């Protein structure tokens, strides 16, 4: 019936599974029409997966792209593709206007969510199936907005976090509490709390929730909320590792002071992800990814941990290079899929593509899952944005 | 087994879903071939909701896009797409040939209506499923004619509203009753019944159907028709706010005398569309759309009432601009999305775009439905006719 | 379980269903790939209806579509769309190569046949699901070849004609008996037997069939064959009405001499169709199509009797102009929809379009049904073959 | 449930079934973004068959369609097509990154298995449904590769060759035992083991499995490689007969020495295909092809026997020309149409289409199956390489 989380398939690393890349057909004499897109993201029902991502009303080649680069209009929109099919017109599906989104399947049905409306009096609405059934106001006013990742049913009830208030200061997040798309009950988010944009979430056993996010203000640490679905309660902290995943960080192990301390810089940031390995009762091993780059979106690399990521500052151990420094890496996100005899975590890569600043701005999403023992291959766009016509 | 009318999802106000924008596709250098339509409206069965429209047998960019302005030819059909799949030709599908249209699902199979033939001996055609099961001709010999909306399908009957004789003078409308696709019966409709054109109708309770119709004669408020299915019975009504619905209007308030009286002008008209909020006995809230303008096809506004909108005279109470008074707004549809707990009503705007007199004329699609407390935004479509290719 | 015939849904006349028309969207400017085709047909299963054509291995706009003028090749396949859904390349659906098809549904799975091969030594085989269970070889070694419009099955059986030997000769027809693709027994036609080219065929009860055919040697009378499934038996017939169908034909009437007298001209022919009312034990109307013009393809007539067409030299009764004279008008085809309460009977119209002798072929499909009391409207195209890009 | 052998369908001979030609339509003028390739194979469930292939992440016409001539990259993906759709953007399902690919359905979900990664320590990855399950990294680490034609599975368990080591040389294939995706054992090839290249493999019965494979270093002999599925053993042999398969190849007959004798000549091959007719205890007759020229990859020539070819040299006997010699005609394939009530095997034909060495590479696929008395008639693709635009 419900969706719930079951003990993970086997696996010790990270490796590809397949690759997007839509704008490969959006070159001179080409003859099809491409969706750009940004905030990629992957959902699974027992059924199928999708690709989830924020449009722009438009396809490539087109003469209205050139507005690709915006964060929020009232032209984007939470579309979807079957996952394996490429991003073009025909292929698209369109959920729910809006400018932030999430979905989760619960076992029944698809649960969709953006965010719509002005930067100070946004609205969230939730989609279960085909209806409405759900709508929660900004409560700071100043750009309410979700994970741009999917969120975690669990027991016919799901759990997205959403975040409203000042990118460039405190931000308190929210976890929203909804069945069959109502917002039922909203959970305070307790302990360290001032921050935590756009967070990947997986379940770390049958009952709790961990989500890795991006501190856009404070820290170069990225926090972390964990969700008590049974109790009903979350609290936040902060990623203790040396190894710091957001992107720009000072140099390894450089932030002085304990766990929870920010550490002098942190301003900007970047959506990062995990993966992981479960049984029922506890995580027994943690894949994370940060850019090659310190300064910039480039390259990813990938990690893994069995320390307990809030409490343990150990560096956490190199796994290899999946994307190479000299390639766009923007946003990474978490997805589970879920199976008849066990789920898997994956992590998917935002490989940015732009002709620059306010310019045309797309993607190619590579698609890496916990499986086998080492890292298999690397991935490359060999997409030159000045080619796309 | 059968559709019948549950009580409605809470919701307090119109907030967004989604909008469909197909000519955003059809500028130079894009790869779509876009359907130019007309009249647009939703439908939906317990599995998909389908946005049908009349289209004109050309996809746009194309040699014959020009007769896309024409009201009824040899060309126009009734298509659909699954909702949320843009409006290409490799997503429609085909249903009537025709130049009016309606279509509702049972809870068994569609039930699909156009009339089509000659304005002087049209004749309706209705499938059920794939056979064409249905057929009434012309009774006035003055364009038959229907909805372009859903109809209304209650414990295996659906409610089909058709009017026939001069747009421009008394029309009788008739409500036909419909069982697999066959007329089984006609049902007269009594009391203010001298016009009543492109009827948006639905349910409000578990067997009465009320439908927001459009006078193109005799008065710029909007007449009501009533449907009893247990006794088969209908009856007209002239909505009674002093907040006019339709366009062109005088200004709010000024139409002198009782409920019923038409007004000095009332020439011309839109189709016009609500929504509602309902128990299994009564519906306890109506939402309504006009345009912006008194005298042009332009903006929307939306307003609710829990009133009974054909016995009181006071003015609507202001929702909000949902689509801003510079830019085309033509034709608006009720429809109601069945669910396995509530249903939902909503309101789809059909957003007109046009290079002028007996020019290229299509639309964008967008829609609101009952959820929330307050408008979350309004919409555009950023779409410049001069730029379509 | 099994398809058998139903007593068809009530109707005393033919009325329009919808028309594909996907070379409208062939013209300057466009962004489709069209499929160019001839000999199309329809047949259903319970749970859709597919569109089945021959295409030439191409699409229009395109530099090989100059071939698509040619009877047979070994470019040709017997392929499919869903019914409603445009002829493009994308929605396009391969059954078999092969230049001379037909299909048809037992009420478990498709049968599909095609003729492929050298035309002197040709093969029939015979597609069931996705497995090819039957081959049926050439037996007169000239053009083995099939109906082009579906088969008829009744309780597991599914029955083709062929036809092989001198399209401007004596060619003897056979009835094949497939079960689950396998042809396990050939009935042979006695009686009028020396022609019967292309057969139309219905169900006219529970247990017979009827194919009206065309005569391409001797007589602008069509032959009649009727197929008892029980007793397995077939007899021919030629049409014995002295409105003549085939094309070209010579004045009403004025064939002197018996029902299977030939006349004296006869050379040529056209794929002919009709339609029919039937309870379980007998078919109760008749309606056919022939061209308005007696010399050339141009124009679709519906006609209609209640005479035994192997018997009454009556005139049929005149239904109206389908098509108008101006306007080629090629093949036209029979077929049936199945339906859980009614079957239904329907004529579609091949409406030709091409550039003439040896240059770029194709057409347009228009539907008429049996539903009403009179023809509704007459079809067009609005293609000029000029205008193909 | 599980998927296993069943006795074929009555047949004695090979005839076509479809043939797919994207690139018939990537000419001057047309709309289509087809899908360049290599490496396509054909594999079925119970409910559908697909097309599998090797693309390029690119479409034709396009500016990045020139790598399509690559064996190995970044960009190859396993993707596949619903059989009998055109290889179109849109048409098109992406399953797994890699550059050497098989899939087979287990009767409850499909094994997608693919290659990635650097030559040296490529990586195996199997996906059972939407999930990774499967690992097996290369054990030579020089290309480990495998079939390009679908697996095998019996009774919930697949059956996959895989190879690794030079390609000039000695390189032991394996076979891999899956369940769920997961590898579960791993089976020795005995006797005669030292090569065998890309094989394609059918039931001969309701436990065994024979594979037709490609010795690319030592002889014109096609290894044979049979698989007890019961006694988890497998066994090499060389195919005996006179009639040698590869190409290029000495004359017939002219290998002096015992079956297992290599010959003198032997370097480079192609990848080969057989069919079968067998009862659930053994297989009776066998369908074999091989290129027109002993020298180059050109035409198909069908030939057949039922003498056991692992110890018999007399000579096949022939059935006649699938494919021209002046055709390209690469790879070919085995594959397996499972039934309700009887199995058909098939083989698919590389019509290989190429503008040069190094320059645009792809193909048309061209499908014979086995069924009635003889050949009905070759296949051309009527593609000009020149033309493609
Ligand atoms: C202003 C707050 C930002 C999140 C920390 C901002 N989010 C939204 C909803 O606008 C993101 C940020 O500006 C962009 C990025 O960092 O790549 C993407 C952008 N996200 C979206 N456009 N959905
Ligand atoms: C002449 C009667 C009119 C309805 C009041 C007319 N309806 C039909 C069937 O022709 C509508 C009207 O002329 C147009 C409009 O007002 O936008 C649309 C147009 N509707 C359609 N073309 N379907
Ligand atoms: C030579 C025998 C003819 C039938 C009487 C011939 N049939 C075939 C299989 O070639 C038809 C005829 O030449 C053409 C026509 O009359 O329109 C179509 C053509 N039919 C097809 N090309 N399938
Ligand atoms: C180097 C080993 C070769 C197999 C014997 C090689 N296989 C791979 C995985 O690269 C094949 C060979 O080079 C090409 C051919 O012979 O046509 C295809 C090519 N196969 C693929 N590109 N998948
Ligand atoms: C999941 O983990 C949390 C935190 O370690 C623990 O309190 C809880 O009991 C665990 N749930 C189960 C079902 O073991
Ligand atoms: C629906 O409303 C009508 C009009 O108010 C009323 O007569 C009828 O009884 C109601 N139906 C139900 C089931 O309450
Ligand atoms: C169908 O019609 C034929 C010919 O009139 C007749 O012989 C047969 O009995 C009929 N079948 C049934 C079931 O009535
Ligand atoms: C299949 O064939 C093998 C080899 O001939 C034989 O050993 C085995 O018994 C056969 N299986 C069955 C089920 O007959
Ligand atoms: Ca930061
Ligand atoms: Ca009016
Ligand atoms: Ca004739
Ligand atoms: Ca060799």
């Amino acid at each position: 019936e419900w969706r719930f989380p079951k003990s993970t398939c086997p696996g010790r690393s990270l490796q590809k599974m397949l690759q997007l890349n839509p704008h490969r057909h959006a070159t001179a004499g080409s003859q099809a029409a491409t969706i750009p897109n940004r905030e990629p993201f992957i959902s699974c029902s027992q059924d199928e997966c999708r690709l989830f991502t924020l449009d722009h009303d438009v396809s490539t080649p087109g003469a209205y792209d050139g507005i690709t680069w915006e964060d929020r209009s009232k032209r984007r929109r939470l579309v979807s593709f079957p996952l394996g099919s490429e991003l073009t017109l025909d292929n698209m599906k369109v959920h729910l206007s809006g400018w932030s989104g999430t979905a989760c399947h619960d076992g029944k049905e698809w649960t969709y969510a953006t965010v719509n409306g002005p930067d100070n009096s946004a609205v969230m609405r939730l989609k279960y199936g085909d209806q409405i059934r759900g709508s929660f106001p900004s409560y700071a006013n100043n750009i309410l907005r979700t994970q741009e990742s999917e969120c975690v049913c669990i027991d016919g009830k799901c759990y997205i976090i959403v975040i409203d208030g000042p990118a460039g200061g405190t931000a308190t997040p929210k976890v929203l509490v909804t069945r069959e798309g109502e917002v039922t009950s909203e959970i305070i988010v307790t302990g360290r709390n001032k921050m935590g944009e756009e967070c990947s979430c997986l379940a770390t056993n049958r009952t709790w929730i961990e989500c890795l996010c991006r501190d856009n203000a404070f820290s170069a640490k990225r926090p972390i909320i964990r969700i008590d679905t049974v109790a009903g309660t979350a609290r936040g902290y902060l990623m203790c590792s040396d190894t710091y995943l957001d992107t720009p960080r000072p140099a390894d192990g450089s932030i002085t002071g304990s766990c929870e301390t920010d550490g002098t810089s942190g301003g900007g940031g970047v959506k990062g992800a995990f993966a992981l390995s479960r049984t029922t009762e506890a995580t027994t091993e943690r894949f994370y990814v940060r850019t090659v780059s310190s300064s910039a979106r480039s390259g990813a690399v990938f990690y893994k941990t069995t320390d307990d990521p809030t409490e343990s500052n150990n560096p956490l151990t190199l796994i290899g290079t999946a994307v190479g420094g000299a390639i766009p890496m923007w946003y990474s996100f978490s997805f589970e899929i879920p199976g008849k005899v066990c789920d898997q975590t994956c992590i998917g890569l935002e490989m940015g593509l732009t002709m620059g600043h306010q310019l045309w701005t797309s993607n190619s999403v590579a698609v890496y899952c916990v499986i086998g023992d080492n890292l298999d291959w690397d991935s490359t766009t060999d997409v030159v944005p000045a080619d796309i016509v």
